């Protein structure tokens, strides 16, 4: 994976924190927001290893960080002998680690394969968590929920044809 | 209003497994699929305790299991003295754990709050994972990816107004 | 049934938010007025499109069905039993026997959901009215947020089809 | 530039999938015929709506922009600086200086994305042709899956607006 596990866990923490605020548990929300902030602010983390260059951020000098990924499949689902043969060869090539050859066989049988990457703008997200922490410290719990929502709103999905 | 962390962990395994079939190790895909299947097949988990009762399933005698939850906020984002006064009171009741009274105060402020629950049909999902395990055993990797996709496709969202 | 007035109103909202940020507030104002008019028709039988039993944030509001889609879940494994079930289901669909067709698929391990998009009617009218006041005051960014609030009221409700 | 032709075609596909499972195959066939005709109509200047630099699965294909929406990210904390930037951005929107307006927001911590929905033209034409063959053979469940495959080719591409 080129997925940043720290960014993935941080955003999962934000989701649970926002729900905690509406279930009368600000203390859990505060602890989770602190965990998320610390996950994104480590000096040892090599964020460049997870960055998506070429995706321009709203903040200058910021970068989008890959924090999750999924596979997207498109096809007709019609079984033909030719498509079954292509899939058999694709499976063969994938077993041998020939990922690029496997994808070529799938694509000629009408299968589209995308990698969906979930992208987090690093400094923009840190700034939103910092705003949330200040509000939590002042017990402005609804407002903290909105700042956390703003962090979630910065996450985008980018889909790219795999091995094309 | 409790989430099955076991079901959520299983479905997260499924997502990683599908991508590994195209982009990582098929051996890791098999291991993740075995783990997801074992988590869902474990009846030491008290599944009924996490079920959503009034949601009819596709299989007879199945149940939807709550495996994730999030908050959805609707409002205009326009500040007024009346609204800020009501939000201040909402925050005070949140601090005292009065989650119902806090929600009544937010509705005075013009805020709509939903809880989104992600629902997993347990036996239907078990069946899809079992199909994927059979395919992976035969090195039918693309087909296994579709069986896992079918598992993901059974997850639905149900949204309900929080504490009305 | 699906409310095409609600469907068109929320489509107008989406286009209006884009128009504001492409430097066309006039187009956004026209579209927001159209959406307001679609949701305030005196002679729309809204109860015909309502989703009762879905509790709203506002007291005595109602959710309106404004869109729908089909969701299919299966494992894509071909067997003789499954192909035979699909053939029977297709024959039932050809005859208009929609309920039997879906039951035949479910018995073969195919899940068919109806995904309904639900609009809270009075809540959405209120959001549009807030956006109109901001547009009148030339508060265009703020109006874009108010329209976003109207969009965030739309929820999805999925039910097994003809179950 | 959004392709209204492509958007209409994909909306037809959604309704067709619903019609198949609500016992109306003739309506689904009519809707699928219309979607195929719209996408095959080369009097539409498809290249004018294409998203350059986005690689498709098929060798000589192109992604067509068929829909777009706005996404706003901010922390909702009112500060004198942000409130002044919103005032300036609103003035630039009113003058049609759309790029300066988004830059003003960006520099005050308000991020605006444009989300574009992208349709791979030849790939989508191919998926509809597959569905047509199935509909002609009365293979209605299979046609529903082939139409689902057409929808699954639509992707979202988000970019900072006028950055």
């Amino acid at each position: 994976e080129r997925i940043s596990e720290q960014g993935l866990y941080a955003m999962r923490d934000v989701q649970v924190a926002r729900l905690a605020l509406f279930h009368g548990d600000p203390e859990k929300a505060k602890e989770l927001t602190n965990e998320a902030s610390a996950l994104l602010s480590d000096d040892s983390t090599e964020w460049a290893k997870f960055a998506k260059p070429g995706k321009k951020t709203n903040l200058n000098d910021d970068q989008y960080i890959v924090i999750n990924a999924s596979v997207g499949i498109s096809e007709s689902y019609v079984a033909t002998p030719e498509k079954e043969a292509a899939i058999k060869i694709a499976n063969e090539k994938m077993a041998k680690g020939d990922k690029k050859g496997a994808m070529e066989e799938l694509r000629l049988a009408g299968v589209g394969v995308m990698e969906n990457q979930y992208l987090m703008p690093l400094k923009q997200t840190r700034n939103a968590l910092a705003d949330a922490q200040k509000l939590l410290d002042k017990k402005q719990y609804y407002e903290a929920n909105l700042a956390l929502k703003g962090a979630e709103d910065g996450i985008i999905v980018d889909s790219e044809a795999l091995f094309v």
